[PDB]
């Protein structure tokens, strides 16, 4: 329904009390704001962006891309594989790059390491650096910060805790898959009913209801048909 | 349709021009009219009634049944086997016994043989005799006569004549049965078309497309079902 | 319509006055009637059945098939190739074999040649012979005869006669096929009109007005969609 | 209606009794039938086809087009201008070229002139010649003949005859055009009524009663609109 | 109905047997056909057109109007008063002027008098003259002739004949007007019934039963109305 939708493979019948304590989240960060973005040019250098283990192709910054829209274009094309996208948000501090990842789980935060040549433009390339270990939650101001931290969610099944790296999990209960969509209220768990029993093999009874009777009409009674003309 | 209704076992395709020249008929006769039937009682004796091959139980006429209605009741139960029934018809000549048979075909005429003791009542028992070899077609008057002659019918199939002993005939054309219901007009023959496979076998084949497809959901997709609360 | 249904490839515009004088027919014959078919068994020998060019497999008559129904079963499977089928018809003369062909045209008559060993049963095998060159049209009696003669049909197009070997003909008029279904009345010819472009090409052109216009919304107006909550 | 559909520019009122004695026709001819068209190839030469005034481009017959279908394709594109089309008709005499024109009127007959090199194939090119002055109406046989003669039609208006070169005529009655579609029965003339003003000008006048009245509300009553909240 | 539609002022009751033997007609003539009307220009002169009593303005033919269409335009505006209109009809003889009048009755024939200067163009002006006393009924050819003769119609009322100068007549029967629309069949007269009072005066009397009764509520019962809140 509104908290969890589930499905089954080949499992067993049963009932389960389930809580959702948190959802798995992905990473979304905001870099430092650039004053006067219409005339700002980044020094030449290299951008190394990673999300946990996974690394993006190193982005080389030159005069073909040392603008905000230039990095936006670069980042969006350097991250199509890993699911890292980018856009621009213009606030009272200036304009800034906003990067999002589609990867949920602990440790999948977006990191930006910067090699700055110290020359190439009017503003530093180093101010695009982002370290998930030190970065604060984003608040108003030109300073950088994360919007969401990548993290695991948590559910409980009949009292047993399960940290989840995605909101689509399988075999927490063997043969059962469900998509966790919202947190349950404190102490108010969902009852999950797995019925191995549908007496709807009476549907399969419709086979020999059809298979017999359908093959009594067009065969063995209407195989040869007559009428005047 | 209105002249002939047909049926099939398993035969072959083909077309046939059919004429119906006559129908098979059964026997129906009327015995002598009895003057003053309201006070008439028959002499003692025996009635032997037959229709062709078949003979009816010998009927003994005594003082428990020597009336017209008495003979009617006897014959009705002396003839349940062969399909001989009886009734009384009251005309300007009196009342008389009217006997019917359900056997169609040549020679299946109803015959009545009478041995009369010559005493037992006021009317002769002998005047209930009926010989189909001599009896005329019934006309007005006290005299006896047949109403219908038992006879074979006749059809032609593509020019070939078939005498039929019943209006329900089979295997005149191999594997085909039809009930002849009426005569065709002179020179206006019926076309009879025997069709084997149309939509064959694809009409009944649409079953096992479903019976198959139906065993995708309620089996192997609804074998185990989930629900939340 | 009811006399002729027509079709087109790609041809030219034009109008044609058409008469149908006759239809193409296939062969259908009836062999000699066999007296007392219920106890009749055929002498040993061979049946060679042909329809024009095409010859059927030589049929060997032995003690496994030397009955009428035995010949019926053989022919039905000895003739699946050429479209020769067989049945039995029971008339006042007895039972006889009735053979049909599906090949329309002149000379496609069914022929039966018989070599009779002169022994093997109670009836001659030779009386199943049929020579279309000598055989009369079937009439009542035990004698053999044809029911329909295989023959070409005839049509006229604007006065020009075309003999047709089938009632499904093509390219009598270039690019036009029609299935002739019935004869036209004497002096009442059908008008046949071949129309190339009406609403051309503007009927199907209304598609690419939409396919174009349809690719305004869901593409380039619904490429990116917004929503609030 | 079914005989004549009419139209008007701006004319005068009046009534007219109209007969249609004949329609304007176009030319349609059939050339000689070619025996064994499946292996027939034409001698070298030239085809000059004309319909009255109009002449078609001279057609050169060579080894790229010296077949019946080859001439069909040429004529179809050698005649797009004048409305001359062509097809092939296969009768008991063989296959032949059938040519049609769309120009109605007297003298607009299709003519075919042939210069034959006398060599190039197996059939003469000269037998495709057609002279409308000598050609008979087409009948069965290999010989050539016309199917329809190009001719003017004829109508009468209040007794006065008008020869028409097309079935779409104009200003026979000043300001009136009608498309003649069928012949009137002998002595059963059509009444044609030309009506100028009915509901005139008051049918369309009901507009400017509204267009006026409509400019009372949404203008000068809804020019400035008020609302509360 | 379909033959006669009638109306009343205030008359008396009665029944009448009515025949319609003929309708009143107006004049419609056709002048001489002009050969080569496309280059024809009329000599100088004057046209005086009259219909019975009424005379039209004298038409002066000059170099601004000495064509057929020029005369058409003049007459159309030289005749708006009397109901004389004109058009051109193009037949096998050429083009000609066709003039119509709307005045029904005996002697209201259209007459054309011509004074020809004998010079001014290529065709005589005198050939546009028309004398109803000598003119034949129009037939095919360049010659002039009338299309319809102006004439009175005729009806009979209970045997009494009335010549009518228009198909809209009044007070033939006092207080009764009817528009005669068609002829009655020979010996099949129409019955005409003039009914004074049916439901009289009680149909309209049902008004002042209400107008009275209606002035019970909204007046003298709803004069003063009460309500609570
Ligand atoms: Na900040
Ligand atoms: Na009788
Ligand atoms: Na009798
Ligand atoms: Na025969
Ligand atoms: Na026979
Ligand atoms: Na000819
Ligand atoms: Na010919
Ligand atoms: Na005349
Ligand atoms: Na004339």
């Amino acid at each position: 329904d509104i908290l969890k939708a589930s499905a089954t493979q080949s499992a067993v019948a049963g009932t389960y009390q389930i809580q959702v304590n948190s959802l798995a989240t992905s990473s979304k960060i905001a870099l430092q704001a650039i004053a006067d973005p219409a005339n700002a040019k980044f020094n030449s250098g290299t951008l190394n962006i990673s999300v946990g283990d996974t690394k993006l192709p190193a982005i080389t910054v030159d005069s073909s891309n040392n603008t905000l829209a230039g990095m936006r274009d670069a980042i969006n094309q350097a991250g199509k594989e890993a699911g890292v996208s980018a856009t621009i948000i213009t606030d009272n501090s200036g304009s800034r790059l906003v990067l999002s990842s589609t990867k949920t789980g602990d440790g999948k935060d977006i990191k930006v390491e910067v090699s700055d040549d110290g020359s190439g433009g009017n503003t530093s390339l180093s101010q695009l650096a982002f370290d998930p270990a030190t970065a604060p939650k984003l608040s108003d101001g030109a300073a950088a910060g994360y919007v969401t931290k990548a993290a695991n969610g948590e559910i409980t099944v009949d009292g047993l805790k399960r940290s989840i790296a995605s909101n689509s999990v399988s075999d927490v209960i063997d043969g059962v898959s469900f998509d966790v969509k919202a947190v349950t209220e404190a102490g108010k768990p969902i009852t999950l009913t797995v019925s191995r029993d549908d007496a709807g093999v009476k549907d399969n009874v419709k086979k020999f209801v059809e298979a017999y009777n359908t093959l009594t009409k067009f065969i063995n009674e209407q195989t040869v048909v007559t009428k005047v003309g």
